[PDB]
């Protein structure tokens, strides 16, 4: 009936911060308990805050009337500051012509348990990723497929980036079907920076086979500014632990490394492809 828009996942137990209605034709829009809102031929923007102790754990808006777009494929929704793990968003919606209405839910939770591992990783992170679909594996390698009906950007050689619902993602490099899932590891926003590092076990059994790694991140524009994420060094089969380093032009808010491993691996796949 009308056209949602999500960032991050809602769940039962999260409380309802904000919600509210605005007329996207209006000059100027109507500002709704004191958070300031602007219309354009092209943008709506919400400045929102909460002034309580919670985390935002997810936005939706709705559109109406419905219209013609496949949003999986674009980011027409997204916060140019704070986000997903933050008590704030200022909340960017790239409307098209004939939308002339908007509906918007903010959903938290308590700023002192401020996880969000548990939704995102779920019952079964071996075979469903973090957007709740199932790794898929091609023929030849048996190594994960690429995704192939979602926004996607690529960058330098090897660099593959996705997006949905708000959510970023990088995998380094390749999944194989005989990995087990290890462990899961979230950074929050109170312990990301421009430039930080996390330290993984990779001895033995847990020797690191593949990094699945997602995160929100404020956007100054509709196209992003990615990170770098990448090994500090190579993650050997002599390494004791393996550290990988998060190199941002643009704030993370929240992140999330699904950790495989595999003893048979030399932390090294590669295809004929060059
Ligand atoms: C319709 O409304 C949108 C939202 O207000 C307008 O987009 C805004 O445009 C300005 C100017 O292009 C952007 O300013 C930028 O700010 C950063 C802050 O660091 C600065 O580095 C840039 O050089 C630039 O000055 C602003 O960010 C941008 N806002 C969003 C949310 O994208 C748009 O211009 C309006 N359309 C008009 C006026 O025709
Ligand atoms: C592997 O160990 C070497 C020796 O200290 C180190 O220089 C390198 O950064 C390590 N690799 C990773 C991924 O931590
Ligand atoms: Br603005
Ligand atoms: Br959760
Ligand atoms: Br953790």
């Amino acid at each position: 009936d009308g056209d949602e828009y999500f960032i991050g996942k809602y769940k039962e137990k999260d409380e309802t911060l904000f919600f509210a209605s605005y007329g996207l034709k209006r000059d100027p829009c109507q500002i709704v308990l004191g958070y300031k809102c602007s219309n354009n031929q092209t943008h709506f923007v919400l400045n929102f805050k909460t002034n309580k102790k919670s985390c935002i754990s997810a936005i939706k808006l709705t559109s109406y009337p419905k219209i013609n777009q496949n949003s999986d494929l674009t980011r027409n929704l997204y916060c140019q500051t704070g986000g997903i793990g933050t008590d704030n968003c200022k909340l960017v919606f790239k409307k098209r012509k004939r939308q002339i209405a908007a509906n918007i839910e903010i959903y938290g939770i308590p700023a002192k348990k401020c996880s969000f591992k548990d939704r995102y990783i779920g019952a079964d992170p071996l075979h469903v990723d973090s957007y709740g679909l199932s790794y898929q594996f091609d023929q030849e390698h048996g190594w994960n497929l690429e995704r192939n009906n979602i926004f996607k950007d690529t960058r330098f050689s090897t660099e593959v980036f996705y997006h949905k619902n708000g959510l970023f993602n990088t995998q380094i490099t390749y999944l194989a079907e005989e990995d087990s899932f290890s462990e899961a590891r979230e950074i929050t926003a109170k312990d990301i920076k421009k430039k930080f590092s996390i330290i993984l076990p990779n001895e033995e059994y847990k020797r690191i086979s593949f990094l699945d790694v997602y995160w929100f991140q404020e956007t100054m524009r509709k196209k992003p500014k990615y990170p770098y994420i990448h090994y500090n060094g190579e993650c050997s089969n002599e390494n004791k632990t393996c550290e990988l380093v998060f190199d941002t032009d643009e704030l993370m808010t929240y992140a999330l490394v699904k950790v495989f491993t595999n003893p048979e691996s030399d932390g090294s796949r590669l295809k004929e492809e060059d």
